[PDB]
C-alpha cells in the first residue's frame, strides 16, 4: 500500500550556492564560481579556459561572472575539471551549449561525465545531472594550450577514477606563479576495504597523496575552498591562509587512515 | 544575499508510484508497473520483450513482476519504449545493467535517451534521469521480433519527437488480439505555434493523429493508462472502458485544436 | 585453405580528391573542396560555417582554403552537413579536433555520424569513416544563425534518412541571393521495396521530391556538383548550366521511378 | 594537379585471416579464433563469454564456430576485450548486434572502441574499424562473473592505455588450471620517449612488465598466439612450448629496453 519513494534533489549547503563577483588569484587566472564552489577563469591572449563549474544551477551566474571580465559566451575556448561530479561539473553540458566551448578530460572522466553522474562507484544514481561530450581524451601529463598558457594534467585517482589536478604557471607583480588546482583527496562515505567496484581504491589514494606532495606548486586552490584553507568571501586576504601541497596532502592522508582503521571497526 | 535556488526533484503523483501485481492483457502480454504507468511485458519462447518501464525508482519493482512472471533478470532480451521521458523510460540505464537486455529504439529516442532526458524540447534540464544507450536504431515501419512475436514501429511525433506506437498480435482464448500501445497525443505546456525547437511541431501532431487512427488495433494501450480509459486497479475489469484507437485520436485532436486556439489568445 | 577476405578501401573518382582553390559562389558563400566534392564555407562577422567536408583525407586542403579566405582553424565555428557518409562528412572529426567548432545536425545524421556510417541501410560497414558528435541536434525547419547569417535546415530523408537541406541568403552586387543547399535525391543500388531497415523509403523520396521543389532558391548547390550542373573547374562560368530546384527535383523523381520499375522486373 | 591519397585499407597477414576449427584449451576455453588471432570462447551453465574477437571480417566466422561448441548466438553473454585495436575488438559491433552480448572493459577501452580506433595515440587514423559501445565500465581488478566463472581484470597499459589482461580458473582432468591472457607488451612503432600523447608510456610499460609478472597463471595466452609462442595449428600440441608469464615479460622488457636505446640513436 505504500507507493514507491519520490526522487529526491540533491541539494546542497547555501554556501555553495552564494554568488560571488571575480576574485583575481593570479595575473590571468580569477575565481568566477560562488563562496563554496570554486570555478577558475584563466583568460589568454586567444580565448578563456574554465576549470571546473560548481553545480548545474551555475551556469548564467558564471557566464555573468565572464562577461565581467570582458569574456563574452563565444570567447571560452575550453573547459578543464578536477572531477566529473554534480557539484563541479554540474554545468558543463548548458556551458558548452551556450559557449562553443570543447571540454578535454582523462577517459574516466569522460565517461562518468558522459552518463551524467550516474551510477556513480559509490554514490549510484543520487548524484546526477545532465550528461556532456568530452572533445579531447587527455592522458596524464598532457600539456593542454591555449593562448600560450600551458597547462598539464596530472592524475590523482582515489575521489574519483577520474580525478585530475591541473597545473600552470601564470605571474603576480613580474614574478611567476605556478598554481596547482588539486581534486579532493577526500573519500566522502566511501568503502574503502573491498570495495568490488574499485579493488585498488587504497592503493589509488595512496599514490595520489604522494602526486599532489610533489605537484610544482607556489599557490595551490582545491574545487572545494575549504579543503585547501582559502576564504574566498574576505576578498584579497582569500589566500592568506592556504595550504601547502604537502599539508593539504599530509591532512588527506591522516583523514584517509583513520577513515580506514574505523572501517576495520565498523 | 539570495542564493542560488536548489535543484528541484521530478515527483510525481503517488498513484504512478503505487505498485501492482502483473495484471494479463492477452496471452502472453502483461501489465507490470504501477496503477498509473503502464510497463508491459510480451513473454515470448525464447525470453521476454518489456515495452516501457514507468519512473526510475520503478527498476526493482519491475524484476519482481518479471520473476512472478517466470521471467528472471537475464531472460528479459529486449526493451521498448514509447518515448524517452523519465515517467516512461527512468530505470531503462539499470534494467540494461541489470538484465543483459538490448534497447532498440529510434534515432530521435536513442538522441534523447543517451542524454537522458536533459535540453528537453520544451521541459530544459526539468525532467532528466540515468542516460542510456540504445543498441539498435529503428526505422517507421521497421519490425523488431523475440520469440517468433513481431513488434511494428509506428512513428508518431509530437509528444516527443521520437514517439512511437508499437503494435503486435496476441491471442485470447483462441482468438487473435491486435494490441496498439501507442504513445500520448498531449502537448503539456508546449508551445505550440512558432516553437523555435520544434517549428513543425503542429504538422507533427496533426499527422500523428491520423496515424494513431489508422492503427491496427482490437485493443489499445497508453503509457498512462487513463488516456485511453484503462483502470488498473480493478483487475478483469480494467480493459472495459478503453478506447478505441479512433476515439483517442478524436480526442486528442480536440484537445489539441482548442490549446492552440487558447495559445492564440494567451 | 582460403583465408577470409582482407578489408577493402572506399577509393573514388580521382576527380572527387582533385583539391581546388576557393571559388566564390555569393558574397560570403565560397566552394572551397575539390573539383567533384562541394565543401562550402561561409564567413561572417562573427566567425566561419562549413557545410560539408567531402572525404575523410580533405581535412588539410580544407583548412588550406579557409586560410586563404583569411579564416584561421579556431575561426571556424560551426559544421552543418547534408548527410552523414563518409564522402560528404569523412573529415569532420578531425575538423572538430583541430577547428574547435561545433557540429549541428538532426538526430538521424548524428547517430550515423556518431557510429562513422557503420551499420548502413544499404551499405553495411562497407563505408566507414572516423565517428564524431553532434553537438547540437537539429530539428526540422530549425534556423541556425551564426553572425546573423541565418541558415534553415529543411529534411529530405531518402539517400540517408538524415538527408538535409540547408537555405540561407547571402547577396551578390547588392541584391539578396537564396542558396540552396540540397542532399542528394538518388538512391545508388538501394533495394527500393519491401526494404526492412527502411520500410517508407519510398514514401520518404515521394515526400522529397516535394520538399526539394518547394525550396526558397535562386541558386541550388549539391554535395556532388553535376547531380545540380555545377562545374566547378571553370571558374566564374561554374554555375552557367546549374539546375533549378525544380529541375533537378524532376530528374531525380524520373530516375527514381525508372529504378523502381526495373527493380520489379529485376 | 596530384589528387589526393586514396585511404587505404588495413591488411594483415594471410595467417591473421586463415580459419581454424575450435580447439580446447582447457575444459571450458577454446581457441575459436584463426591461426594467428586469438579469440577465446569460454562456455559456462548461464551463456557463454568471448575474449576477444580479431580483424572486424572474423564475426560469421567466430559465430559458426560457436555454433560447433553448441553457442546459439543469443547464448553469448558477455565479450571482453585485451585492447580495442582492429586486430583483436574489429568484429564487437557486429557482434554485438547479431548476439545481444554486452560488452565490459574499462574507461581508456571503451572510449578507443566508441571512436573505432580513430584518433589512436600512435596510428592516428590508420586502423578504424565498426564502433562499439561498452556496457559495462570496469576497474582494475574487479570481478566479472558469468555462469559462475570468475573473470578478473588486471589492467597492463602500454601497448594501448587500456591494454588489460583478463584471468581466470578453469579445469583439466579434475586440478585446476589458472590461465593469464595477457595482452601485447610490444611497442610497435611507437614513439617511446617525449610523446605528447602519452607521456607516462614508459612509466606505464614498465609497471605493466611487473604486472604481467606476477599475474597468477598457470597457462598464459597471448592475443598473437605468437607473442606466447603458442601455434594454433598443430592442434594438442599448440600450447607445447607457450610461455610463461616471467618469460613473456622478460622478452618484452629486454625488446622495449633495446627499442629505447635505438631511439635515443636514431
Amino acid at each position: 500500500e505504500a507507493p514507491l519513494p519520490q526522487l529526491r534533489a540533491y541539494t546542497v549547503d547555501a554556501s555553495w550556492l552564494q554568488p560571488m563577483a571575480p576574485l583575481q588569484v593570479a595575473d590571468h587566472t580569477w575565481q568566477i564560481g560562488t563562496e563554496d564552489l570554486t570555478a577558475l577563469l584563466v583568460q589568454t591572449a586567444e580565448g578563456a579556459v574554465l576549470l571546473d563549474g560548481g553545480m548545474p544551477q551555475m551556469a548564467g551566474h558564471l557566464l555573468d561572472n565572464m562577461k565581467l571580465r570582458g569574456v563574452a559566451p563565444q570567447d571560452l575556448r575550453l573547459i578543464l575539471l578536477s572531477h566529473a561530479h554534480a557539484d563541479h561539473a554540474g554545468p558543463v553540458a548548458e556551458l558548452k551549449r551556450r559557449t562553443g566551448a570543447h571540454v578535454a578530460a582523462n577517459a574516466e572522466t569522460a565517461v562518468l561525465l558522459a552518463r551524467g553522474g550516474s551510477n556513480d562507484l559509490h554514490f549510484g544514481d543520487g548524484i546526477t545531472y545532465p550528461p556532456a561530450s568530452a572533445d579531447r581524451i587527455i592522458m596524464d601529463g598532457e600539456v593542454v594550450t591555449v593562448g600560450g598558457i600551458a597547462f598539464t594534467a596530472h592524475f590523482m585517482p582515489g575521489h574519483t577514477p577520474g580525478s585530475t589536478a591541473w597545473t600552470w604557471t601564470d605571474t603576480r607583480d613580474g614574478k611567476p606563479v605556478r598554481i596547482a588546482y588539486a581534486d579532493s583527496l577526500s573519500a566522502p562515505g566511501y568503502q574503502l576495504k573491498g570495495n568490488p567496484r574499485y579493488p585498488r581504491l587504497i592503493e589509488d589514494y595512496k599514490r595520489s597523496f604522494a602526486t599532489v606532495r610533489a605537484l610544482p606548486c607556489d599557490l595551490l586552490l582545491t574545487p572545494h575552498p575549504g579543503a585547501s584553507n582559502w576564504n574566498y568571501a574576505v576578498g584579497s586576504k582569500a589566500s592568506a591562509e592556504a595550504l601547502t601541497c604537502n599539508a593539504y596532502a599530509d591532512a588527506a592522508e591522516k583523514k584517509f587512515d583513520a577513515q580506514l582503521a574505523r572501517e576495520t571497526a565498523g
